[PDB]
């Protein structure tokens, strides 16, 4: 099926925790990837306004890690939880993607997770001003803009509304497209 396709897909890129020990300032990103329609979608963040770091921006759910996480993909499934309603029951955790380094002294680990049909998001306003979908096709033939520099825009058909999609955001993005879609028959 389309579901355990992408599973097995995204398996053979796992990381594991090799690099999860290395002494780093460290973050969690969760990938929601929800099925909608018969196809793949992503599921992003539009930051709150009043937040110190980057008020405003596309993102996943994610932040720092804490003292209670068990190991890092309990940080992002806390942040998802915290940020957006999503429970543990309504997330399957398929995999740790390559982790992102930054500033000479932080590491961030992205984890893909498989989302339960019924979940709906409860943005939290004090972290989150909204919640919307791309489908994962999108990142293969994306609306690209220069800012020179790399922007993604999408225009969701529902309501006209356009985001920009920019940075680690959209180069994981356009990772899961190429794992889960590259060389599939019609
Ligand atoms: N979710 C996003 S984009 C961020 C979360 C945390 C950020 C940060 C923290 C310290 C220094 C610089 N940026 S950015
Ligand atoms: N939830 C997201 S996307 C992030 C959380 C942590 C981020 C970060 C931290 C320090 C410097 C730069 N970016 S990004």
């Amino acid at each position: 099926s389309m579901l355990d396709d992408a599973k097995a897909r995204l398996r053979k890129y796992d990381i594991g925790g090799k690099y999860s020990h290395l002494p780093y300032n460290k973050y969690s990103v969760l990938l929601p990837l929800v099925a909608k329609e018969g196809k793949l979608h992503l599921l992003f963040t539009v930051r709150s306004e009043k937040l110190r770091r980057a008020p405003g921006e596309v993102c996943f759910p994610g932040g720092k890690r804490d003292p209670t996480d068990m190991d890092d993909a309990a940080t992002a499934l806390r942040e998802a939880q915290e940020e957006v309603g999503l429970r543990p029951h309504q997330v399957e955790v398929v995999c740790c993607l390559v982790p992102c380094l930054i500033d000479t002294d932080t590491l961030i680990t992205p984890f893909v997770g498989l989302i339960d049909h019924n979940f709906q998001a409860q943005p939290n306003p004090a972290e989150v001003k909204d919640v919307f979908l791309v489908p994962l096709a999108y990142f293969l033939h994306p609306q690209v803009h220069d800012q020179i520099n790399h922007i993604f825009e999408y225009t969701n058909p529902e309501d006209g509304v356009t985001y920009q999609i920019k940075g680690m955001t959209a180069n994981l993005a356009v990772l899961v497209a190429f794992i889960i879609l590259e060389k599939k028959p019609t």
